[PDB]
């Protein structure tokens, strides 16, 4: 029983975090086999900032300009290359703690764990969702660039996010581990801002099912709606439209509770139109949308 | 920027989790040096449950009755003893991954990270607070007993909680690592239930300061209250009384924001008496009380 924001155990990732220094700039790198991955803006200098050309800047670098530190051990850089917005630094030592891993790009609405690091040292772990506008609402201070986001499937770490920057509204933007940004953002100083966001409807429904699994039932009703009439109401409250595929994904939770998806949608419609009226669901006074159907099944069978 | 429920990196603890089996009962143990620690009710059998005597039950056990598995390796038990409500199993191998550690008992209102484990394998990590009634609102399924709660200070793990049981309202109860229960609970089947709880006032104030540090300011006011008139209002809403020591602990946050503690208390008083009126603070629609002043300073300078 109970339901918490839960992250994956971070040990497999902690053994991969290193510190990368270029001149007076220090951030975090990810050390897998004989390669270190880090944000390319580590080579940015002062009088660049505005309109940098990273191709020019990297051509002017030498291997000895990059200082890589794995705890108290310095790693010798023997090659370097640009991988879109990430730098690949070949080192003379393969990481003995390299886990089984994959580089995977996630979709809006999916969740992952973030290991926040400073100076190559892990600081804390938390759980995030990729928003509809391709930002994440993280917790990051200056020096956290290069921190990574990940999921774990059995023994294999799926890396999906490297942290690059903070936007004016305090939300965060980054790339996959191939160096391709999530969303329409660039690693330089522009007036760029996050687009509009929506609520992840399938996730809210998943969380209502977690509530019922845990004994919170006050929001349930005898009513059932159609998928069409539900989406009419969802647009008014800036929820994502619900599709038949979302209904299928909620099948297992629907079977376990005996509550059909379209019956739970009639509860969500009433909560939107009336509010909670002073009550809470799973300790929250608003509808939470950062738990996937998978997160729910994993945490509370 | 940003503020998240954040747990400590769990790698140092993951390397200590093992699986302990007695007969048909399997749960989690903590392997430090040449000792495994686990809940003593692993020796409970069926026709005991009601009124067990653990002294009798342990006298009837032999070392070979305990099967300890560290991943794919079986550890040989060479001694056993009762430590209040925890069992100490001496094994023939010292854990090569033993971190620097301490056994520390925490106070209500303090927080810690929980590494939930099943069959000796870590499953997820999350952050908890010890409540005023000595329960924690965790996320635990059958088989999670022996999972531990901890904090990390530099390189040293302070273990503070081992999980033992779930209470009827779905909250959780356990012991420190010396085997002494938090609160008036026993490891047997009785009608025991959690006592009444209060809101941790110093933590709510810490979280309001985190909100101001992150740019959420709508709840601020020009007013200041006395410590006496604030506590008059806190009792009506079931908040813990605020003391001068709490004011001192909030000093650093007060200095950084320029908002005196008693000025922030006049904001808390108005939120209690009027509510939020449809707005949120740090993404929450209620006042959060599971972040300590230390948690806040650590996460957002
Ligand atoms: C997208 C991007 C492009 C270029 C840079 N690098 C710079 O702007 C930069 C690099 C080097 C210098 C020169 N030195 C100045 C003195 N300190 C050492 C560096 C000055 C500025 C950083 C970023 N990303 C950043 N993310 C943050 C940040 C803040 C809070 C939370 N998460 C990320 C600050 S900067
Ligand atoms: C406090 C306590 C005292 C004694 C026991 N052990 C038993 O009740 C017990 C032990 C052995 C057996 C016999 N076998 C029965 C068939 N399965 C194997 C065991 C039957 C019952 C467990 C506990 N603690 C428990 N915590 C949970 C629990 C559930 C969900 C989340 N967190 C903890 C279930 S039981």
């Amino acid at each position: 029983s109970g339901f918490r924001k839960m992250a994956f155990p971070s040990g497999k990732v902690e053994g991969c975090m290193v510190q990368v220094t270029c001149g007076t700039t220090t951030l975090n790198g990810l050390w897998l086999d004989d390669v270190v991955y880090c944000p390319r803006h580590v080579i940015c200098t002062s009088e660049d900032m505005l309109n940098p050309n990273y191709e020019d800047l990297l051509i002017r670098k030498s291997n000895h300009n990059f200082l890589v530190q794995a705890g108290n051990v310095q790693l010798r850089v023997i090659g370097h290359s640009m991988q879109n917005c990430v730098l690949k630094l070949k080192v003379d030592t393969a990481n003995p703690k390299t886990p089984k891993y994959k580089f995977v790009r996630i979709q809006p609405g999916q969740t992952f764990s973030v290991l926040a690091c400073y100076n190559g040292s892990p600081s804390g772990v938390y759980q995030c969702a990729m928003r509809h506008n391709f930002t994440i609402k993280g917790s990051f201070l200056n020096g956290s660039c290069g921190s990574v986001g990940f999921n774990i499937d059995y023994d294999c770490v799926s890396f999906c996010y490297m942290h690059h920057m903070e936007l004016p509204t305090g939300v965060h933007a980054g790339t996959d581990l191939e160096g391709n940004f999530y969303g329409p953002f660039v690693d330089r100083q522009t007036a760029q801002a996050a687009g509009t966001d929506t609520t992840i409807t399938v996730n809210v429904l998943a969380w209502l099912y977690a509530a019922v699994i845990n004994g919170d039932r006050w929001f349930l009703n005898r009513f059932t709606t159609t998928l069409n009439d539900f989406n009419l109401v969802a647009m008014k409250y800036n929820y994502e439209p619900l599709t038949q595929d979302h209904v299928d994904i909620l099948g297992p939770l629907s079977a376990q509770t005996g509550i059909a998806v379209l019956d739970m949608c009639a509860s969500l419609k009433e909560l939107l139109q009336n509010g909670m009226n002073g009550r809470t669901i799973l300790g929250s006074a608003l509808l939470e949308d950062e738990f996937t159907p998978f997160d729910v099944v994993r945490q509370c069978s």
